[PDB]
């Protein structure tokens, strides 16, 4: 349960103390690709991405952070199965590719490949979840949603593209360099792959400025999600645990007086069943009518669970 390279990769970007807490809570898949001469893997960079995501999660998800304490302090892992993240498949997207394209130019080459493709209609949105390609059950998944403003009012496809129509993109010429020398060599120096992780972290992030108080209540009044993205942008939505039983689990928690949502979300198949914590509530910057810097309470992220039956694991998002 010692695994140097990633410990190496996460330290140059988290540091010593964070690093020691990740590596004793959250599980390194077993099996990953190494290198004979020491280098980095895109295996191992993307393992060690996915931590250094996912202690960002932490630091912003208070309610995944109480829980994940008592996980260490009893000795037990967290094996983390997925992190979700939303885009917006929008003309008016100001440097910043339209929907998934932010995200699937960086995941591709690190070696993932797409996994699945989830219509998500009720609430406008396409879902897709991408796994990697060198251990598709061990290393996360990312899932990756799209915003579709099309069928919105005018008020509020307008308010979209105030809010996204000046984006930033946040993938730099060196983020790409390295990217694109990993996917010819499969491998990056250990170094580069610490420089690579460390730039790929702020586009899990707000591309845009802060959005007019007033585009966010437009956007609010006709999707909850749309309104969500414009505060936080591209930030993972939720990180999902990967344990034994979340019946189990969540009885637990909630006797514990933590915030367990009610609903278990059982796919058709039964085989993929998962349950969060609520969401937990974050201050952010809204300008207000008169171009003042005003500051409401709204829904942050969540620490979800979700359990996965063995056939291998089903490793879908299926509806139910």
């Amino acid at each position: 349960g010692m695994h140097p390279n990633i410990a190496t990769l996460l330290s140059a970007n988290l540091g010593e103390s964070r690093t020691r807490h990740l590596l004793s809570l959250v599980s390194v898949p077993d099996g990953l690709p190494s290198d004979a001469e020491g280098r980095a893997t895109r295996a191992e960079i993307a393992q060690a991405l996915n931590m250094v995501l996912f202690a960002g999660i932490l630091d912003r998800v208070p309610t995944g952070r109480a829980y994940t304490d008592d996980v260490a302090a009893t000795g037990g892992k967290v094996v983390f199965d997925h992190g979700a993240l939303r885009t917006v498949k929008w003309r008016d997207n100001g440097a910043l590719p339209e929907g998934e394209a932010a995200f699937t130019r960086i995941l591709r080459p690190l070696g993932y490949r797409l996994n699945g493709n989830y219509p998500l209609d009720r609430i406008s949105m396409t879902g897709r979840s991408y796994a990697h390609a060198d251990a598709p059950e061990g290393i996360a998944q990312f899932f990756v949603s799209e915003f579709h403003p099309e069928r919105f009012s005018d008020a509020f496809r307008e308010a979209v593209g105030r809010v996204t129509g000046n984006s930033a993109d946040p993938l730099t010429p060196r983020a790409q360099t390295l990217l694109w020398q990993l996917d010819r060599d499969g491998v990056l120096t250990v170094a580069d792959g610490a420089e690579l992780i460390g730039l790929l972290v702020p586009c899990f992030e707000r591309q845009h400025g802060v959005p007019r108080l007033a585009d966010y209540e437009t956007l609010l009044r006709e999707s909850a999600e749309m309104a969500w993205i414009a505060t936080e942008g591209n930030a993972f939505n939720h990180a999902t645990d990967r344990v034994d039983d979340v019946f189990g689990l969540s009885e637990q928690q909630k006797a514990l007086g933590r915030p367990m949502k009610d609903k278990v979300e059982v796919s058709g198949s039964g085989r993929v069943k998962q349950t969060a914590f609520r969401a937990d509530t974050v201050r952010r910057q809204f300008i207000g009518a008169q171009g003042e810097t005003v500051e409401r309470d709204v829904p942050g992220s969540f620490y979800e669970f979700i359990t996965r039956d063995r056939f291998r694991v089903d490793l879908g998002f299926d509806a139910g």
